[PDB]
């Protein structure tokens, strides 16, 4: 029937900005969920700021600014970089927020009323002049191994050895340049052992990626292991109720964004009852998060054991990705492939990019290469010579010789037939994330329409007297396959769609396509989009390092 689905992609860190890495995550839930309303589902797309912690702190300090304001810009920076690709987010909100400290405080009240919150004392290098404990990478020295200086945190960049910061030549804080020194603090961490035996039992109820299910085999076969969920003030986020002193750390806060900003967007739409209806034991609904592969533990173990410590529902799956590489190698900034995502847009559109990952995409954890050279031949070979050009290639002879008006009937019925039955496969492909066997199936659809207006040659047929109504039929037939055609892409190119449906004179339902358009009127048409050169990379690139 009709499902209750909400989705979420992981919160980006607020110091720092998007880049094309993190794009593939978004366009990937985008892609996803606008097939999901495509077919009618009440579908919720979230996320939100990941903004606390001691570094969120320390820059805005730095900087001579509130956390408050930084946080603040870089949360508008993000949200104007979705928007820029048309990431159609519900809500994007904040980890910074009352929602998000009442979850907070009422999670850990039931986990600590359940028993799941356990006290230890910890040691850890203290700045006595700031009056804070330092995290690892806030200490430097001179290794103990070759000697050398300035190096930071548990391991050398020389010669490569790793150690404890206490093992360090010359500790000096980074914070103040004084000598840290050792110190006590008591600290409250999760029970996570006590929940193995459940999440053995739910990861083996044929959910997750077989190479998530594979990985979590590993995870519990060497033990789950209590986290550390306070930090000691000074520090950026929520303190701890009964507590004084002590602050939720990232662990319990971040992931409490996902509900947090669902809760923000029902008390907007004063909606009172979809959150409980959405995140309550007994849901119904489905929760979805996309995510990479570098967090899949904390997702797959720490969260669901939380939610169930708390009485919420768990999620209902979990959708992994691989990381994206440029030109087959990790982002570089000396060579300029460390692409920002607003960098990008000054360059070239959202819907090319969208595509192009989506081309790559599956339901695997696969790594997604962008070959800068093979991204130009995509697009141009595929968008502009196959889809935009079925439509272009017909809309002149029905635009000048007709009036804008299509035939009363399909010129071939069986032709049209063998791309409708394709939805199921393809509809299909969109839902198991197998986008890159939807687009295949799409351009194999795409190739066949060319081939019949290739055969028809209505240029040819334009040239013969007494032929006007085989003209209209035959350019009017690959107008509605373009239809057809453009209703499979609709979730992968939002901006292309509009422009193609401006034309067409009708919005893009996945059920309109068992009915083709006759006896309509097609608006004159427009260039729906432009090749794009190998120079245009050039300068992104270039730009880029720069
Ligand atoms: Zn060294």
């Amino acid at each position: 029937v009709a499902k209750k689905i909400l989705v979420t992609c992981a919160l980006p860190y607020a110091n720092g900005s998007i880049h094309l890495g993190h794009m593939l995550e978004h366009i990937q839930a985008d892609v996803w969920v606008r097939y999901q309303r495509m077919r009618g589902h009440e579908v919720n797309f979230i996320c939100a700021d990941d903004a606390h912690g001691t570094p969120i702190m320390l820059k805005a300090q730095q900087l001579g600014i509130t956390p408050e304001q930084m946080i603040g810009e870089m949360s508008q920076e993000h949200q104007t970089d979705f928007a820029g690709f048309n990431i159609s987010y519900d809500n994007y909100h904040s980890t910074h927020s009352e929602e998000n400290r009442q979850l907070s405080e009422l999670i850990y009240s039931r986990l600590k009323e359940n028993g799941f919150i356990k006290n230890r004392t910890i040691s850890q290098l203290y700045d006595p002049e700031k009056g804070m404990f330092l995290p690892d990478r806030f200490v430097k020295g001179t290794c103990p191994k070759c000697k050398s200086p300035d190096q930071y945190g548990d391991n050398c960049e020389v010669c490569g050895a790793t150690y404890s910061p206490t093992e360090l030549i010359e500790p000096k804080s980074v914070v103040s340049g004084a000598t840290p020194v050792m110190r006590d603090s008591e600290h409250f961490f999760f029970d996570l052992p006590s929940f193995s035996e459940m999440l053995q039992a739910w990861t083996r109820s044929g959910a997750l990626q077989e190479q998530v299910a594979n990985k979590m085999q590993e995870w519990f076969e060497s033990g789950l292991q209590q986290w550390d969920i306070s930090r000691d003030a000074p520090y950026f986020g929520f303190e701890i109720p009964n507590a004084p002193g002590k602050y939720f750390y990232v662990w319990l806060d971040a992931p409490i964004g996902y509900m947090g900003s669902f809760k923000n967007l029902c008390d907007k739409r004063g909606d009172s009852v979809s959150f409980d209806e959405y995140w309550k034991k007994d849901s119904t609904a489905e929760l979805y998060h996309f995510i990479g592969k570098d967090i899949v533990y904390f997702h797959s173990l720490f969260w669901p054991a939380m939610l169930e410590g708390s009485n919420f529902r768990k999620p209902s799956n979990l959708f992994v990705h691989g990381y994206v590489t440029v030109n087959g190698a990790k982002m570089s900034k000396s060579r300029g492939t460390f692409i920002k995502a607003s960098t990008w847009l000054n360059h070239f559109d959202a819907d090319s990019l969208r595509y192009y990952y989506t081309a790559k995409l599956s339901s695997r954890i696969d790594d997604i290469d962008l070959n800068l050279e093979d991204f130009v031949q995509r697009v141009n070979a595929d968008i502009v010579n196959k889809v935009v050009n079925l439509a272009s290639r017909n809309a002149g002879f029905i635009n000048k010789r007709f009036d804008g008006v299509l035939a009363s009937e399909l010129a071939d019925p069986a032709l049209y037939k063998t791309f409708t039955d394709a939805a199921e496969v393809i509809g299909e492909a969109w839902e198991s994330r197998e986008f890159g066997k939807a687009v295949r199936e799409i351009m194999a659809l795409a190739d066949l329409a060319n081939r019949y207006v290739d055969e028809q040659a209505p240029w040819v047929v334009a040239k013969q007297a007494g032929r006007d109504a085989d003209l209209q039929a035959i350019c009017s037939m690959g107008i509605n396959l373009f239809r057809v055609l453009m209703t499979y892409l609709k979730p992968v190119l939002p901006k292309l769609t509009e422009r193609a449906e401006a034309f067409l004179n009708t919005e893009l339902t996945w059920d309109g396509i068992q009915q083709p358009l006759l006896g309509h009127k097609v608006n004159p048409f427009k260039a729906l989009y432009n090749r794009i050169d190998m120079r245009q990379v050039e300068a992104l690139v270039e730009a880029s390092k720069e």
